[PDB]
């Protein structure tokens, strides 16, 4: 249940495909708390590739639904990120994640 708000301007066009590498300024937010996760912090934008399952299935999803300059607004289910387990002691079990996600991307 990947729900997209997409923040418009962009191209609309670039769509990620499977053998793609691309990099995203994303930001952790837990609903009804606080943050947990800021690559803007680290300022090294999170170089990662398509389809070999590194990131949870709530983002994966929501990456090929975006496109280039987009910004979208993620909202994760507990089923398939960490619901059942829980990311220990930074994630609750049964959680509900929110997103700030924008493409700034090669390939």
């Amino acid at each position: 249940g990947v729900e997209i708000e997409t923040i418009s301007p962009g191209d609309g066009r670039t769509f990620p495909k499977k053998g793609q590498t691309c990099v995203v300024h994303y930001t952790g937010m837990l609903q009804n708390g606080k943050k947990f996760d800021s690559s803007r912090d680290r300022n090294k934008p999170f170089k990662f590739r398509i389809g070999k399952q590194e990131v949870i299935k709530g983002f994966e999803e929501g990456a090929a639904q975006m496109s280039l300059g987009q910004r979208a607004k993620l909202t994760c289910t507990p089923d398939v990120a960490y619901g059942a387990t829980g990311h220990p002691g930074v994630i609750p079990p049964n959680a509900t994640l929110i997103f700030d996600v924008e493409l700034l991307n090669l390939e």
